């Protein structure tokens, strides 16, 4: 099978990104952040030195499937690395350098997972590599929204086909629409809290006003993260501390896609205005 | 089938414990401690994110067996996390929350191990903890910390499922109240140090009978160089038991004696004796 | 099968080495070094507590092969721990005790690999444990060169036979020549950059023969940005070999010449040349 990741080459470059002079995008503890960074880099470095990474075609049947799961865990760790890099204030170009490998690892995972399931079938369970109907949704949100925000949308079609197996809902369809050439979107919302609150924007919204998303940012991000952690956990809002975290990635990516004057949204500590700017400038 | 741990829920809360206002229970290097803490949390988090934790029933035959061993290592990690929290000075309530998951992970491990062995038969021998071996300290932690954290409701299940009833005299005395035991094993699985409890057990009460034991088996052992400690026959358990006279401390809870003579020992957990007594009411 | 490593005994000693009074052998960041050291120690500790390490003969067939791979990664981790200890300035005696365990883990890895491959072919990849023709060469270089530099050449014949399965090139044959004899030393060079630049030395007594090699293949290479380094296509081995001209230093010990012109290099291990010489006698 063709594998696209170049993780071993990327790691020494990433390891060096902790040395940045950029300001974080939100209030973080820098000591904690650096230790978190080192842990994720060490996990991915360990994975890169494993037999299952270096010789992924040596196993067959259930052994192949167990190796695929190890790759899937690595893909999650690369998503968390990307998230930590966003928190830290790494600029668009640096984030894109991570995103290309995060996307590649997810795609490679799905291909090895497919190949294992084929091997098992030909020897005589079924969910996609990333099943957005489940709690995994934030990784799919990250893959599509960060694709848009980092001007890497050309990876979205294979991601949607191979990783998600086209099991996308309304928001994911909007995020990937330009990339895939979608003419219609799903009517479903897999996780109505918070994403059902986008219903007004999708159905009644002109796309000529970012104001349509300002109440969404206030209520689903600012007011949510203002609650105690204990209270947050009692609500039904989906959270994704491994890929999505603090960031209104969906609203920010919609700004790139719609091209509107997003000034009203930049007041939000959860909006990624600098990445909106990056994606627009890079696109041109 | 029913797994009792709630590890994914617990981890974020265990992170915040490193932020405590408490003083350590013994002399520790706080930078080294925080680093050991982060390491164990990271390991447990990686386990909570693994396919074998998230889909524990997906594997069969030898694959199920290998997954059970990963759960086994996570249960050991939770025991070490509990030890590190005791060293750090975390109060009874916080320790109890860690213990509940530690015990749950040991039970879940034993149940998955058993299920794996059944799968292996359905296609087409050692218990989760074998106290006769060097794994005794984990069994000592599970029983003694169950007593010291007023969580004795776990002890019967742990004895039956994790230990498969392979207990010696000390383990029997620790579990006596919970099991409705009216007698105890005559055996001692690790005479060094536990054989030195004989004078106490064969007279049963009086905290005084435990004072020499704390002196000779704890203070005078840990005063030796690390190199000299290793040349002695004394059992050690750096992953679950460490510095702490958990057995003596648990006996203070079970017997209810005035433990003043024992509290002078830096190895005695007097604050947890008080916690367990107060919580037992 | 018999296993030579004593990894569980060595670990507590190794974490102790961070407490050294020695100065580093090159400019390093001590905070970064300590975190790297803790990481390797943690990985080796986790491996030492794994079912695959504790019960290595339990798994059969493909499970035995997967277990062997885990031993292979532990061996690599022990090689990286050795390299970090060289950077840190740990003296010859301390490096020697790490090296013995490193070599033992590589040998144990190779034995388990062979046994798994035997289990499979009796149940109805062929590459050696370390294939020096590939990017694995730096681990082979470390094993033979540090064998010489730490006066532990008694390990060389086993390592060449079991770990390399005799797949050695000219430099490796030169490094093992005292231990194994120099009949036909290979004419091959597996990695022309940097090792083809030893051709003059091998074909044409005087340490000056290796002086340009150190400037050109070491001083001039490590002067470059990481980006410029990658463009040269020189083999590197950040997991075992790193900054160190281990080949040149070991040849110092083998040939016995006055290495004065070589100690001018920040990449030369003169204190270890001295150590192996003194210990050899």
């Amino acid at each position: 099978l063709t594998l696209d990741n170049r993780l071993a080459e990327a790691l020494p470059l990433w390891r060096n990104l902790a040395r940045t002079d950029r300001a974080p995008r939100r209030n973080i503890d820098l000591a904690d952040w650096k230790a978190d960074w080192r842990e994720l880099i060490a996990a991915l470095d360990r994975f890169s030195r494993s037999h299952g990474y270096r010789q992924p075609f040596a196993a067959q049947g259930h052994a192949a499937l167990e190796n695929a799961w190890a790759w899937g865990q690595a893909a999650e760790n690369a998503s968390t690395l990307l998230l930590k890099a966003i928190d830290r204030g790494l600029a668009g170009a640096e984030l894109r350098s991570i995103y290309l490998e995060t996307a590649a690892l997810w795609l490679d995972y799905s291909r090895l997972l497919g190949a294992a399931r084929d091997s098992l079938r030909e020897q005589g369970e079924t969910a996609p590599a990333l099943a957005p109907r489940t709690g995994q949704y934030p990784f799919a949100l990250q893959l599509l929204a960060m694709g848009v925000l980092l001007d890497a949308q050309e990876l979205i079609p294979a991601l949607v086909e191979e990783v998600l197996q086209f099991d996308t809902d309304r928001l994911l369809d909007y995020l990937g629409a330009a990339a895939l050439g979608l003419t219609s979107a799903s009517e479903e919302t897999f996780h109505p809290r918070p994403f059902g609150q986008l219903r007004a924007f999708f159905e009644e919204a002109d796309g000529s006003d970012a104001q349509a998303l300002a109440p969404y940012l206030q209520s689903q991000y600012r007011e949510f993260f203002q609650l105690s952690p204990k209270a947050q956990k009692k609500t039904r809002r989906l959270t994704g501390p491994y890929a999505w975290g603090w960031w209104a990635m969906e609203v920010s990516a919609l700004g790139v896609l719609y091209g509107w004057d997003d000034g009203v949204l930049r007041a939000s500590p959860h909006y990624l205005g600098d990445l909106v700017d990056y994606a627009r400038a890079r696109g041109d």
